[PDB]
């Protein structure tokens, strides 16, 4: 029976938010309408239904550039791509909504079931 370390988990994540902040060994460009966001498929296929059904598929496994669905909003996306990267999610009433409907696309239940939280305790 091996050595717990409590704080490693959030230590690597912590390094690996640090690394998209420095545009390091980033692969892929995430566009949402006029916005772009740098990232890690690893991080996005560990954090998304959406990105791990995409990027474990062979014939999508390399792409350098996603764009998503139009009528995704950027600052719902912005988000929860930083949830992915922090383990905090930044919700309030002036975005409840617009984050809910994109972690629901993201495939993020969790996430949905957190704002359905927030609606109820509303
Ligand atoms: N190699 C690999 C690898 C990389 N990412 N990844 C994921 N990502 C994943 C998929 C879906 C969701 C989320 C993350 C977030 C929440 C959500 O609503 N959906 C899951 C996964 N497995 C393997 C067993 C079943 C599943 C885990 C499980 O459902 O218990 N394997 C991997
Ligand atoms: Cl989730």
């Amino acid at each position: 029976s091996q050595i717990q370390f409590t704080r490693h988990a959030s230590d690597v994540l912590l390094n690996l938010n640090r690394l998209r902040s420095r545009d390091i060994l980033t692969d892929v460009v995430i566009v949402v309408s006029r916005e772009q966001f740098r990232a890690h498929k690893t991080v996005l296929m560990a954090c998304s239904g959406l990105f791990y059904s995409i990027f474990t598929d062979q014939l999508k496994r390399n792409l350098s550039v996603i764009n998503l669905d139009p009528e995704i909003n950027p600052e719902g996306f912005n988000i929860l791509l930083d949830f992915m990267y922090t383990s905090r999610l930044n919700l309030r009433e002036g975005n409840i909504m617009a984050v809910m409907a994109t972690a629901m696309y993201l495939q993020m239940e969790h996430v949905v079931d957190t704002c359905r939280k927030f609606i109820k305790a509303s």
